[PDB]
């Protein structure tokens, strides 16, 4: 029901607006007769842009070996010694999004963090399901675990780091590395941007989320159905993270919140929920954003920030 | 996860503790295992000792007709001018509850607001779907409109009130009233303890909800199984009430939440709604109590003060 939702164009940030109010001219309209394939393209050159003027760095392209195919990933270092490693998991809805349109996050991320940063392009949905992108991205992580020699790379120290879907993803992998309990190094860190994590409804889905973000509910429903196989995928752990075992042993979370996203409580319920069983993370909602926000560090102080932010929390556990 | 909840025993009020460690020896075991109707007994055995001491005023029973056969109600007359006619509906997940359960609560409701209470004993669910009660309530709402000289009581004004499941038969039934467009008296007021309206999940109903209290959320699935006739039902303006019209012509509500109650959010959702749209409204958090609090007034002095609070808000209306 649109009309009982907050009206958020109103009462986000000055600076989310003047993101919200930049037109790129030579794109076409938000695709009608949607191709998934139209859509990915009208994505991946709209999402362009805001990736530009990013930070050099020595970059590298690999193909990781998985029980579904070779997955590219793209390795970024800051610096010769790094510390610990750190995969990066994009958003996108689970259907949309790869390394080019999370470049600029990327790298940012390696330069604050002074970490190797390697990104995964796993398989998108629907041509893929859960739980292969998970599994990809845990082969990935084990791979190079094992060959980090080879690559020149630390993992006795990792995280994984994501937004959105991306976030869940990052959580959802060291969720199944803890459980199936392989040491692919010691998850120091998880980073969390305006993820969600299997809530079904909320008091912020209700209230938020319209066509200036495309998260109404019919939306992440549909989301939802282009990334699951079966309805009983709905509550598993590795999907739904609040139906796996979140009261010992979860790595440090960083999680952050925005505030005109109709995700919010699904951080709000993840950081509540760490918090009364004493697991170790932070929450910081960032005032005035929408959903998505992270992308616009060129032009929004507030998304600099949080990528600062999540830098620092990672780093403050190696 | 059951793991996954807060300790909601350890954090709750001391005098809600001084509820929950009350030893009634008379009454059998829980029958988790027994029939629909031996739940209902059990409801209804335990539930007398907390309705001992209540007011005593002119009462009176009648049958009243609707659609679906003889509804019974009964009226508490605390003062021969009554400004206002208060239809309660009680609670027990649509399934349990009766007139006696809920009797001290109807009957300080009309010493403390010194307006006419009319109890209604809507069809109980799984025998009864959904919208049988509320067009039960409906009916007999706007039966007494229409004969209201004929029984002496004011019907030019009116509310609805209840307790959870009642909470929402009170809320549809006044916006079933107001779609409708239909004069069955003036909505002076909505009174709304610790309610559900719809949502299918939040950050309270994962955090809360257990044996203490009845709520799991396996528990809410069976109540709604129990009440709904076909799963779109799940969707109606008069089940998910957050999927009608909230921003537009509402009655004034007063909206009490039970602080370490799993439908506490469904309350929060309603509050931030109305308030959002500028419907009168008023919210309150009843700190240190669970789900269920409004039948302990002769032990708490909150339960009482929740009482008293939903009372003068709806004399304030008039």
């Amino acid at each position: 029901k649109p009309e009982n939702k907050l009206p958020v164009l109103d009462l986000i940030s000055a600076e989310m607006k003047t993101v919200v109010n930049t037109l790129q001219p030579d794109l076409p309209p938000w695709p009608a007769t949607g191709t998934i394939a139209e859509q990915r393209q009208y994505y991946t050159l709209e999402r362009r842009f805001w990736n530009a003027g990013a930070p050099e760095m020595a970059t590298r392209a690999y193909m990781v070996p998985t029980k579904y195919g070779q997955v590219e990933t793209r390795l970024f270092c800051p610096q010769p010694d790094s510390p610990a490693t750190l995969f990066y998991l994009h958003g996108g809805g689970f259907i949309l999004g790869n390394l080019d349109t999370h470049d600029r996050i990327m790298r940012l991320l390696a330069s604050y963090s002074q970490c190797t940063v390697i990104g995964i392009d796993y398989t998108l949905s629907p041509e893929a399901r859960f739980p292969q992108a998970i599994e990809e991205i845990v082969a990935a992580c084990c791979y190079f675990h094992q060959q980090a020699e080879d690559y020149q790379i630390n993992m006795s120290r990792i995280g994984f780091a994501g937004d959105s879907a991306g976030a869940m993803l990052a959580l959802a992998s060291a969720l199944w590395l803890r459980d199936k309990q392989i040491d692919c190094g010691k998850v120091a860190g998880v980073l969390l941007w305006y993820g969600l994590y299997g809530l079904r409804d909320s008091v912020t889905r209700r209230l938020l989320g319209g066509v200036w973000d495309g998260l109404t509910q019919q939306d992440l429903q549909m989301y939802e159905e282009a990334y699951l196989s079966n309805d009983a995928d709905r509550e598993s752990p590795y999907y739904c993270l609040f139906n796996n075992d979140l009261t010992r042993e979860v790595p440090p979370c960083f999680i952050a919140g925005a505030e005109f996203d109709p995700l919010l409580d699904d951080s709000r319920l993840l950081y509540q929920t760490l918090a009364a069983h004493q697991q170790p993370c932070e929450f910081k909602l960032y005032p005035g954003t929408l959903h998505a926000f992270l992308h616009y560090s060129r032009m929004m102080k507030t998304a600099d920030e949080a990528l600062r932010d999540g830098a620092q929390f990672f780093t403050a556990q190696l």
